């Protein structure tokens, strides 16, 4: 029988990125996600301060990674330099973590444990199960910690989109079973909680991308995260239909892509991909360049190309730009500055369609669907700035979660439960580590 529960965000509240959520059930502690954030010169990345975990490291039973986005796994190698705990994730997530460990030349012996939606990981106080979620990277998993009070469910990043199948398909039946069995606390993604309706389905997104790219008279540069496999696949498809080759600019894309291709995640025509060095050999209208940072920070790379400071390839008069990111308080200024730089350089920015809502994260109706499936007793909105958390809390109340059981937390807050009351009466060390 479980007695005491603690839920502590170390990153990913008050921001979109660097997600890391500590859950303790009595004397066992679990880290849910371990993301990085790209700085809002003199810092490459920002990771959570894990001093609290270090002070209690003997109780850390595992790091559970939902999906291979940098905002979910970016810190893992740095965490592992301080603590030896097992790393649980999908087969794709695990492969991406290994690649990051290699990239940093880290020799330390890591205990990876591949999990899937059938995995049940048994600990002394709890069992942990998983369910497939839909996101822009395949084989994403939500995490379900079973306690004697009911399940503690962490969604990670997710949306609901019936046009995505295969390794993107959600486990709706398993999710309904979890909700039916009794969810004590839902910890859910707030990124797009301020946006009404549903995300535009990806089949519609791909058709609008086609229309936009077919108008492009010169070169096309697409800026996105290395982990946005959906967008990458769309570009590959459209390139094939438009008789354009595709080239990658940035290592984390070449690496993430090679890994994923070897594992069977991509549908690639022969003769489509070319090395960045061979791009100048084509007419401009026969090339799409997908650009992400060397670190997988796309806008940084765009910014350099716009200012003609990039090492490998720069923007020219008449290039067209497709920016495939939504923005956060942290990235707003660099996006704005980068857009100005592009227009100054004579590039054409492909406009967002007004009818198109493109995100990897559930809008209001998708978050309500998760709330209505899970039927949680307590709700902790995370993965968002405070305004997004508030918007998500409002949705929870609409679905019928008792407003006194919805907790709005900041980094380092401790939500605790003793079997009678849920409280927020303690803080632990938290903050940003600049790398």
């Amino acid at each position: 029988k479980n007695k005491d529960i603690r839920i502590i965000p170390l990153g990913g509240v008050g921001e979109i990125a660097k997600n890391m959520y500590i859950v303790e059930v009595d004397d066992e502690m679990f880290m849910l996600d371990a993301g990085l954030m790209f700085p809002e010169l003199g810092v490459d990345i920002v990771i959570p301060d894990i001093q609290y975990v270090i002070e209690n490291k003997e109780r850390l039973k595992g790091i559970f990674l939902t999906h291979g986005h940098e905002h979910a796994i970016g810190a893992v190698s740095y965490v592992l330099e301080q603590i030896d705990a097992p790393v649980y994730g999908s087969k794709l997530t695990i492969a991406l973590v290994k690649e990051a460990m290699k990239a940093r030349n880290i020799k330390k012996k890591v205990r990876y444990y591949t999990v899937n939606h059938d995995s049940i990981m048994r600990f002394k106080n709890v069992n942990v199960s998983f369910f497939n979620t839909t996101h822009s990277i395949p084989d994403s998993l939500g995490v379900c910690i079973h306690t004697s009070y009911g399940s503690i469910v962490y969604t990670g990043a997710f949306k609901f989109d019936q046009s995505l199948h295969g390794h993107y398909a959600p486990d709706l039946k398993r999710m309904a079973e979890i909700g039916d069995e009794g969810v004590f606390a839902l910890i859910s993604d707030s990124t797009e909680a301020e946006k009404p309706g549903y995300n535009t389905p990806e089949n519609i997104i791909e058709h609008h991308m086609y229309d936009a790219f077919a108008k492009v008279k010169g070169r096309l540069i697409v800026s996105c995260y290395a982990s946005n496999f959906v967008r990458i696949q769309q570009v590959l498809n459209i390139a094939s239909q438009l008789n354009r080759k595709v080239s990658f600019l940035g290592r984390s894309l070449e690496s993430s892509f090679n890994i994923a291709r070897k594992m069977g995640y991509f549908d690639i025509p022969k003769d489509l991909l070319i090395p960045i060095n061979e791009v100048e050999n084509y007419p401009k209208n026969e090339v799409i360049i997908i650009a992400t940072g060397m670190q997988g920070e796309p806008v940084e790379a765009l910014s350099q190309m716009a200012r003609k400071k990039h090492k490998i390839m720069n923007i020219e008069e008449g290039d067209s730009i497709f920016l495939a990111i939504t923005a956060s308080a942290n990235m707003e200024v660099i996006i704005a500055d980068t857009l100005n730089e592009l227009v100054r350089a004579g590039a054409h920015i492909i406009p967002n369609n007004k009818k198109i809502h493109a995100s990897s994260h559930g809008c209001m109706e998708e978050l309500k669907m998760m709330l209505n499936i899970m039927k949680p007793e307590y709700f902790v909105p995370v993965q968002g700035e405070f305004k997004m958390q508030i918007a998500h809390a409002k949705l929870a109340a609409e679905t019928g979660v008792a407003p006194e059981k919805i907790f709005l937390v900041e980094k380092g807050d401790v939500i605790s439960y003793n079997g009678k009351d849920m409280i927020l009466n303690e803080k632990v060390q938290s903050g940003n580590i600049l790398i």
